[PDB]
């Protein structure tokens, strides 16, 4: 029966879910590695030993083990990301949503969430991949990693906390999904990864790192590259920052296994609780235990790799949202309130950016300001706040993205770059926050296909118009079937993607990306 | 008779020049100083030693020995700032336009001349004092004074040639208008000094230096400050540049003494033959010999004074013409001609920008480039040959100005900042060019009067609207007899003149003279 399914690992009884009118079968959390509960705390994944009798796939997983949101209990906006079931270590399973009837073989779409690389849940209600199957036929997988310490803690020289295991649990899903979706009616050949933020920035690792290239064909990555800021760090600081977490629970840091016994000792939360007091700096939008280059998965510096077209040579579909920086400066910038117009005030502005360029010396201070202050307007409550809306966005995903694109477009087989900007009328932020970053994801899903969740017709309408765009180029390596142009180092064309026709723009933040990515990193050597 | 006057120094016999229906009377070439020639070059002015038997003043005296422009020949636009007499070291002379009838006490205005101190002249038909006179019932005099090495040669030690001798000479002038002007018909209590480029320059240099403040009660400062880049040079530099044109003529230099008789033996168009050679450095808007800094002329280093008040507080007219870098790119910048376009490559544009900041380092150039150029427009040859035009007024006229306005508005007893924007209807320079540095002294000296020079009725209003407000600024310490705000630190409002109702803006080139009087600055110390 189109429930129950043959893999390698075993077979699998799924359900039938309801999608619109119709229905679809949904086989939700089949393990892929073996429980990282035990001594295997921080270990690398093991693939799933066969199982015996069915595995019973009607129910979403339990959810990893991370850092729960409550600055606004109660309020949707900042709940609907948060885990929406039993947090656990034994959180390695993946989910698949298979049309009806299952097909012969068919275009795949792994989706890898975000969170930097703290937080994240397959099992939430806005990645529903429902809608996008059933719509655009189309087998739809979402998988789950490991994110805070338990995925990234980094003690280099140790064999038993390596860094980057929680992004190896991400290939060892894509592997299962290479492996076995043909089970499920999906080609193998034909899978397309994408991911948003840090998903979107996880994407881009695979492309990059050797050892994951040839398990997929295709990337979309949404607001994040590999190239961002945040998303690594050297085997030094997870070094340090493994340590610090280590002096927060007082283990007897002397010698490196000491370390690692105390850490694989200490209950979840201990862990999660300080897991924010190791960063080395007051900064907002910088995350703890993040991605390392270790020489391993990265087999060099990524500057070097992107330079010398080192990585899987295929076309990417990735963009931006309008207003990147709003909820960064809403959660960690003096001034910004959710129930206000967080006017700021020069103060808070000049403070904001010392938050923002947390290696910015003086001189670099100095430099960002001239460049984002109107000094027709020295003091101005909209103004500042703006301005500091678009610091963030530019020097944490716009720039680093541009740049990705620029040097990667260069050896790639086509590249294609979007920049969403509309808010959708039932948005529950504030006004002023504009096109928050993560708020595309939720069209890029088809939510305003249903009815019940109050979107506009305009809004079913480019909601249908993007998962398009998105199944197409997965299937194809082209988002046509309007006319959205390739990206090109020449003409750098690119797509506004609202409920208005399509327009065609050039040249993305130019003028401010030669200051973030040439001009500020020049200065700061001097 | 009105043209028979009994002075200080000796009786003068003057003429009656003919303006517009009526006459006047002008007094051409009074002596102010000892003749310059002999041992006495280099040497500081000596009092005019007072004459037997009348003095006749009826024809323009010889111009100072200085460089003449031949890159233009018989073009005016080039010609008009051109020695129009016999060029001669004994030069320094005074001259006079009085009104008809004489007045009992009135308005003295002296004007001094501009040339980046290297040329200059008092005798040249837009420095007609007569339509002024005239026109607003004023005492004009216009002044001479060395310019080039014989004015500014400066070895600091020596007495036999210190520096500043030709900012000396504008002095002594000075004083024998201050000493007597009233039997001429003027208020010596109430005599405004004016001048334009290295004049306006050297007016707020008399503001500064102690020994000046007492000859003279108000200013008026056109395109120059004494705060411009190319306005001063150390006492060191002085001496460098002394010995190079030492070694350019084969002095003896092992002797400052022997280097002065070298010198003071050379024929004078020996010494403007090799004038520009002794610059340090490849660049545009800058010149040779210029007032030094040293601590008798001006008592410290400039930002010093400006910084702790210390300089003559009363009340100034200043202002800045719109297209101030012209003239001098395509003068001394590749790509800029007269008879074309001049749309520049970003080849040329490169080394534009090189000749502007020639203290520049890379970074230093990197940043000026970020500031002045369009990304979304890489190359485009107008957008460059503008760019460069304000990179070179900003960064030589505009920003050093507005730095010693808002330094001098905390102290002084009001100011008046203007913005001239109109280019005349007659003008012959190539229009690319726009509102020329230089171009207001015609409005202000009032030939749009003068039929037979073919301006529009439009330009007449321009002028004497200009005139007044100039002469009625000259007697009162406030332009208003429109509302020409005044200038304050708080609001900074300014206006524009051209012939549309006047429009009162604020902040003049913030944006722009914030990363050039404070930026740059600050960085260029890394
Ligand atoms: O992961 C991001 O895109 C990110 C950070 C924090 C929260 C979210 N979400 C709310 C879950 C979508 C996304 C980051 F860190 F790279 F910006
Ligand atoms: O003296 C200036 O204002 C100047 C320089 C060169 C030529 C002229 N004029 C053509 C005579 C008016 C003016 C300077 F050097 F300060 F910009």
């Amino acid at each position: 029966s189109e429930l129950l399914v043959n893999t390698k690992s075993g077979k699998v009884m799924g359900t039938r879910v309801p999608v619109l009118s119709s229905h679809i079968s949904a086989f939700l959390g089949i393990p892929f590695a073996e429980p990282p509960v035990g001594n295997m705390r921080f270990r690398r994944p093991e693939p799933k030993k066969p199982w015996s009798g069915v595995w019973n796939a009607s129910t979403y997983p339990n959810n990893c083990q991370q850092y729960v949101d409550e600055q606004f209990p109660g309020f949707s906006g900042s709940e609907m990301w948060n885990p929406n079931r039993e947090m656990s270590e034994d959180c390695l399973y993946l989910n698949i949503w298979v049309p009806s009837p299952r097909p012969k073989s068919t275009t795949v779409m792994v989706w890898i969430y975000g969170g930097g690389f703290y937080s994240g849940s397959s099992t939430l209600d806005v990645y529903n991949g429902k809608y996008l199957a059933y719509t655009e036929e189309v087998v739809l997988v979402s998988l789950s990693y490991r994110v805070g310490a338990f995925g990234f803690l980094a003690l280099h020289g140790s064999q038993e906390a390596p860094g980057n295991v929680g992004l190896l649990d991400q290939r060892m899903a894509l592997q299962w999904v290479h492996d076995n979706i043909q089970f499920f009616g999906g080609d193998p050949k034909t899978v397309t990864i994408f991911g948003e933020s840090a998903g979107g920035a996880s994407v881009g690792m695979h492309i990059l790192s050797p050892g994951s290239r040839d398990l997929f064909r295709r990337a979309i990555l949404q607001s994040g590259s590999p190239n961002c800021p945040w998303a690594s760090v050297s085997v030094a600081e997870g070094r340090r920052r493994a340590v610090e977490l280590g002096r927060n629970l007082n283990c007897n840091l002397n010698s490196d296994e000491e370390l690692i016994h105390c850490l694989r000792e200490k209950k979840p939360q201990e862990l999660i609780d300080v897991e924010w007091n190791v960063l080395p700096f007051d900064s907002i939008f910088r995350f703890s235990f993040v991605p390392v280059i270790d020489g391993e998965f990265f087999p060099t510096s990524l500057e070097s790799m992107l330079n010398s077209g080192n990585f899987k040579k295929t076309q990417i579909l990735l963009g931006v949202n309008k207003d990147e920086g709003s909820f960064f400066l809403l959660y960690g910038a003096p001034g910004f309130s959710k129930d206000s117009e967080s006017k700021i005030s020069r103060e808070d502005f000049m403070s904001g950016v010392k938050l923002s360029v947390p290696h910015a010396n003086d001189l670099g201070l100095d430099a960002v300001t001239l460049q984002y202050t109107d000094w027709m307007d020295d003091n101005n409550g909209i103004k500042n706040r703006d301005g500091l809306d678009d610091i963030v966005g530019d020097h944490n995903v716009i720039c680093p993205l541009m740049h990705f694109v620029n040097k990667y477009t260069k050896f790639g087989n086509g590249t294609y770059l979007y920049f969403f900007n509309h808010r959708a009328s039932n948005l529950v932020w504030p006004e002023w926050m504009g096109v928050i970053h993560g708020y595309e994801i939720e069209f890029v899903f088809g939510l305003p296909l249903v009815k019940e969740l109050n979107y506009t017709a305009e809004e079913e309408a480019l909601s249908r118009r993007i998962m398009h765009y998105w199944a197409t180029f997965a299937k194809t390596g082209n988002p046509n079937e309007s006319k959205w142009p390739l990206f090109t180092t020449k003409e750098q064309k690119f797509i506004d993607l609202n409920t208005e026709p399509m327009k065609v723009h050039q040249r993305l933040r130019v003028q401010m990306c030669v200051f973030w990515n040439q001009f500020l990193p020049k200065l700061l050597n001097a």
